């Protein structure tokens, strides 16, 4: 007997929440989850801020996971769906604490089964009390030891160990302007016509491209101030100061010519036991992700993978249990650099979740998934906002569209089109599409096609 409770909340998003809007959809990504089901013994509550549409539910069950029609039934009951009684815009873990009703449910549920285990994004202080107050151990959970190792120079310093080729800088704090010129007149230079210097603040808050900012040396070197010789800074000034005094920086060089940003994805049992989940080829696109790609590229996936195993077993060491996320940079002749260590899921991997569901199988021998057949199988992964023409859409007519000219994901032919977060469309004009194909080539024009559907008139 299992119980698993799915709180996909973005916690370490406090601004974006309140920014990018179809963010209060996002939990909707858990949905991928739903496979586990197939153990008759799984039991599965999922919360969303925002009520999962039957629509949605209907197509998971159906057109994603490929339920047989008697089983079904079972499966069903098997589910339950819960939207926390607040409805501000605040990440989800939070808002699930504070109605104190449902977090009984909650509890009282685990107690009914064997076991309990929590679903989520990131390890965070109200899913570790979720936790604690539920009886449930998060599957991600793990507050402090995140906070110590997922920050910049935490990460850089796990790279470090397990031998993996990171960019020129210090594992070392800067709670001071003064230490963080230093530490940028010090440096690797190299030839760059404009020769650059990055800052990233050491907080795990400020993940991903709020808290990197970018100086180039030579306005530096004629006016002492980091904020006089900001090229790219997003924070408020006196907020990063603030960030710097209280959390600090870590100083690392801007490798100018990127060709290629991929990310390694790794799972670390309980025993110990880590594994290379996959690797895909991000493109960072103005950092939203607006999608990915999998596999890797053929050149760097193998070298990835043995870099990703090398981390795990650090963070193994370290004590790290559940899920890790490395992001790198291509530097043109230079190689391949470890830039990014994530203690988290990442975007990449709910994809993949789907992606394997789709196929049947897991991500196949160390690398690289293939059918039953044994054929190889690509896919492209996007987020798309169109306010103007998917906020015409709701779930259900998507799916429609979807089967009918044939762009929807057939099991027979192994090869089409799958939604994510289908609530967002009515809503916030948004939606993640996922294409699978035999060939790349042939999975991105499926996509694109998938693409042409949605965001045209009908
Ligand atoms: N050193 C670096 N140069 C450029 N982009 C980066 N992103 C993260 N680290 C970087």
């Amino acid at each position: 007997g299992s119980t698993k409770i799915l709180i996909y909340a973005f916690n370490y998003a406090d601004r974006m929440l309140e920014e990018v809007p179809y963010l209060r959809y996002s939990a909707e990504r858990s949905l991928c989850f739903l496979g586990d089901l197939r153990d008759p013994g799984t039991r599965l509550v999922v919360i969303t801020s925002e009520a999962v549409d039957p629509a949605t539910l209907d197509y998971h069950l159906r057109d994603v996971f490929r339920f047989d029609e008697p089983a079904l039934a079972d499966v069903r009951r098997r589910l339950t769906l819960l939207t926390p009684a607040s409805r501000a815009a605040r990440p989800l873990d939070s808002l699930v604490l504070e109605d104190e009703a449902l977090v009984e449910t909650l509890r009282r549920a685990v107690a009914e089964r064997p076991a309990g285990t929590i679903v989520d994004f990131s390890a965070s202080p109200a899913t570790d009390e979720l936790g604690r107050r539920t009886g449930a151990t998060p599957e991600e959970g793990d507050h402090a030891f995140v906070a110590r190792w997922g920050s910049k120079s935490g990460g850089k310093e796990i790279c470090l160990r397990a031998g993996v080729a990171v960019p020129g800088g210090t594992s070392e704090v800067l709670r001071s302007e003064a230490e963080v010129v230093e530490a940028i007149h010090r440096l690797s230079c190299g030839t760059a016509a404009a020769r650059r210097a990055m800052v990233k603040l050491d907080a795990i808050t400020w993940a991903a491209s709020i808290g990197n900012v970018l100086i180039d040396r030579d306005k530096l070197r004629h006016t002492g101030d980091l904020v006089g010789s900001a090229e790219v800074i997003r924070l408020p000034a006196e907020e990063f100061r603030r960030e710097l005094a209280e959390q600090g920086a870590i100083v690392e060089e801007f490798l100018e010519e990127i060709t290629d940003s991929p990310s390694g994805l790794g799972h670390i049992e309980r025993d110990g036991t880590v594994r290379v989940v996959a690797c895909h080829d991000q493109v960072l696109s103005g950092g939203q992700y607006w999608g990915c790609r999998f596999p890797a590229d053929e050149r760097w996936r193998p070298e990835i993978t043995d870099a990703v195993r090398r981390t795990g077993e650090v963070l193994s060491g370290l004590g790290h249990r559940g899920a890790f996320g490395v992001d790198f940079v291509v530097a043109g002749e230079r190689g391949l650099l470890a830039v990014e260590i994530n203690l988290r899921k990442v975007g990449p991997s709910h994809v993949v979740r789907y992606a394997e569901a789709l196929v049947g199988a897991r991500v196949g021998a160390d690398g690289m998934l293939r059918g039953a057949d044994g054929r190889p199988v690509y896919y492209t992964h996007g987020r798309l906002l169109e306010p103007e023409t998917l906020g015409k859409l709701n779930p259900r007519t998507a799916v429609e569209r979807l089967r009918a000219e044939g762009l929807l994901y057939r099991h027979d032919t192994g090869e089409g089109v799958a939604l994510h977060v289908l609530g967002a469309l009515n809503a916030c004009g948004f939606v993640e599409l996922t294409a699978l194909a035999r060939s790349p080539e042939a999975a991105d024009g499926y996509s694109r096609a998938a693409q042409a559907l949605l965001t045209g008139p009908y």
